[PDB]
DNA sequence: CCGG
DNA sequence: CCGG
DNA sequence: CCGG
DNA sequence: CCGG
DNA sequence: CCGG
DNA sequence: CCGG
DNA sequence: CCGG
DNA sequence: CCGG
DNA sequence: CCGG
DNA sequence: CCGG
């Protein structure tokens, strides 16, 4: 039942990149550092110019899959390594950002893959979903032929969600280089063609 | 294509109880009493304590079925029996409540199930649907696999809907004594364990 | 997985009728007029009275399709001809209403089906979606099972999308008189039956 | 032996549109109208802005096929009708631009396709070929797999042939709105994503 | 995937006719004469009349092969016989002209049929290469469907190119009659028909 | 259709080496240092000596693949790791020359091959293009039979292409040594013998 | 010889 | 003749 | 009654 | 009970 | 790693 | 690694 | 790694 | 045209 | 009409 | 229409 088929379908990619830094601590007793991650296309999608506001021509979108990747920046040599956890969540209520908590609030999720710290390279490729009430927080589950659609705006795209970490804190600083690689769809080519 | 399957997926039951009392009235002319009935998991789910805050270790939810149950409170040997109707509503769109209407609102509907009066069982066994739109009042057909996930709140947990009443008056009190079964679907299982 | 079935289903049809008017112009380069075009079903089902708010007895509804046609105004004889372009806009995303512009937008639109202007007949049969989020701009694929439903307001239906225009100006006046043909189906038969 | 497949390729359609005015004449003798037509896709493709310097976020293309569309602007109660002929001109090599000929040069023309004049549409689905080398004017046959590649500059791109007119001369004019629809195949999606 | 077909094509063969002359020499060590050949349509074709500007109504053509013909005119009485070589050279990368060279430069090309002398007659059927580009000097392998076409001009017709020799020196005059066939394959009947 | 066959056909392997030494920077924001890589066959083949210009006696040349190779020049135990890209670039436009950007931008590239940095290798087997053109910037698609032949230059041949990087800076220097492996594959044996 |  |  |  |  |  |  |  |  |  |  239409299964989706050419009209104006374009399976595509796009990826960002940013640097996270966990900090030190004297603290040596086992403490993790909490922080959430959302990702809005517009952080992606750069704006085009005259008529065509996007530089993508296309007016629906739809993301499929996310991947993102801990390429560390620290060396194999360092010490005082620890253990940490990332999880999914799909409804925008993430656990306090907190630089140092007693214990790993996301290591019981069912979501839970572990992370080995702070030399090692950790990915998590899952499907994450739009943020269209918050107040109610609600979603729908992962299948592709029923999956929404949503209007590529310019300036105000809906901010999707998926993941929180937990980073086991350390003597020494632990740099990251985060890839926040998307597998959007879009739809509906909408390209203009003024004269001149 | 997933499929539940594992991921924190929890089935379970839930139930409450409360009275219900329909009251005299020196009319003898037929004239029914309407009313309707909201159904939120807050009044199941107490609240747990501590980084837990729900008693249930869970952050997502959905609510596949709810089975009402008209325990009466009513003797066999009461006599101005009546007949009333239980329709199904998922819109939030009752017809208002009323102590003597000449008329039973709810006996064309669709969903109508017959009552028998004062002293029978009856059972509603149906899917609700959570009120994500008072302006619009849309809702999505019965599909367990596309069924919708929602954030498992604490205190402002959404109102699902799904029954509205009409019981037909009489001269005697007609007490009753409703259990509200549910049958839940959690997932993500969130349970923190700090020290001490 | 039920799949529709009897529980109120009835499918039915609905139209109305409307005069368009693409106005003159001394401009003799090419230039369009665009307008966008929405549906709302209050449009087509006039106020019953009474215990029964609207003319037609249910509560839900869903639309289906919708069969759009220009049948025109203007006779074979006429010149200055044009061409000219409709496209489907299902995120009330229109392209802003002009009465002259250089250009063609919904000409590269991949949901483009071209008009000849200004004695030609053009049709199209399409799935609109509902306006649930101006800020978001969701909507679902086509899908018949899973397809939304929605409560029948007596004054505050959302309004419907689907269709922009794109007309040719021409020397000459181009009447045109639409009809919107909609295919709906309805669903929990609930009438109400006062004495008298 | 590759054989696209997906490393970029993203079949698509563009379109524009131009009026074509053939001049009356106070001759009666068959005289014809000559004009060449080139095509070429900065006339397609508006420019973007910032570090993608056009619209659409590729750096390779080839076009596969054009359609040329004559929509007419004459009525159909036009008379001192006529007949025309169109050829596929694939070397630059077209004849030269004249307001009056006495005979149809393009007649002959083994690519020759009829038309008929002034109120009728015709239409030309053909393989163009680019101006390699205007000395030289070589080109290629029509193979899908082994066709050329070109990079997708943003103010030079190449001036693409492939058609030449030559149409009856009228006491009347003989308006046209002549409709260029291209049928393109880009590769290596090269977008930007700075910050900001 | 057409696969000529019928559009214009016309296979035939050209024919011209020159003489060559190694001259005499009172050396009597093994000296090579050396000298290329180069092949243009201009000298087989000469020019038409009026609107059509060449003999042959054609607008494009490519060579599909070549023909030289060593036809002698020495007797077989001449002595002081010797040996030479004809290679292939598709690049306009001849080896230099010269009267007297100590060595056959063309013998151990892969290309080389050798030549008996001075009576004899020798013949090399080959598929030539056009020059487009003197700077780099490409050309593209035997292949009839994906090989170029060229526009058929008036005056300046690229240098084909792909024979080179290499004659031994004798007392006496090698005088020979060169014959140079060519196999052409034309496209686009292009004849134009004035009045008169 | 002939198909290679041993008309002088040598396909061989040659290669060379280079430094390249991506420099410090007090920056720590992610910044990029990006440089193109060009192909020349005279930086692998030297020339020779006499009537014989270059090593190699042959006539004509294709390049089928090049295999980039970078050997890193720094331990395993350096910090301040990063993420880069190459991405192979076939018409001669690559990105600005830069020290630092704050993006990667070859990271959407559909040819991205993602690098570790700094002490990993990192290898990219692919087939390069030549630079018939500039203004234009064709080329033609990966076909083994119909790949052009160009000649064997002795101090002219031209810049192959297919090679973009963008290396992460980091507070160390990250020094490379870079080897460049060609397949290429010769014909036409071309040797001379003189005397002495 | 003729030769797509 | 070309010839692994 | 129990009910995915 | 619901019932075309 | 995740692990009934 | 080698790679037609 | 790439990933619909 | 009618169109689930 | 749409058209890989 | 194109048409051996």
């Amino acid at each position: 039942y239409r299964w989706r088929r050419k009209n104006g379908i374009f399976n595509t990619r796009l990826s960002r990149t940013i640097g996270y830094t966990v900090k030190k601590t004297t603290v040596r007793t086992p403490s993790w550092n909490v922080d959430m991650m959302r990702f809005n296309i517009n952080d992606f999608l750069p704006p085009g110019g005259g008529s065509n506001p996007l530089t993508v021509p296309f007016e629906y979108y739809r993301i499929r899959k996310v991947k993102v990747e801990f390429w560390p920046c620290s060396p194999i040599t360092q010490g005082d390594r620890g253990v940490g956890s990332t999880a999914v969540i799909l409804d925008d209520n993430f656990v306090t950002k907190a630089n140092a908590l007693t214990y790993d609030p996301y290591v019981n999720y069912s979501s839970r893959h572990t992370i080995t710290q702070p030399f090692s390279y950790h990915s998590r490729y899952f499907t994450p979903k739009p943020v269209l009430d918050r107040t109610i927080d609600y979603f729908q589950p992962n299948n592709k032929r029923n999956q929404l659609w949503l209007r590529l705006q310019t300036t105000g795209n809906v901010d999707h969600v998926g993941l929180g970490t937990a980073f086991e804190n350390s003597i020494y600083d632990q740099d990251y280089n985060i890839r926040i690689t998307m597998y959007v769809q879009f739809r509906e080519f909408n390209l203009k063609d003024p004269p001149l």
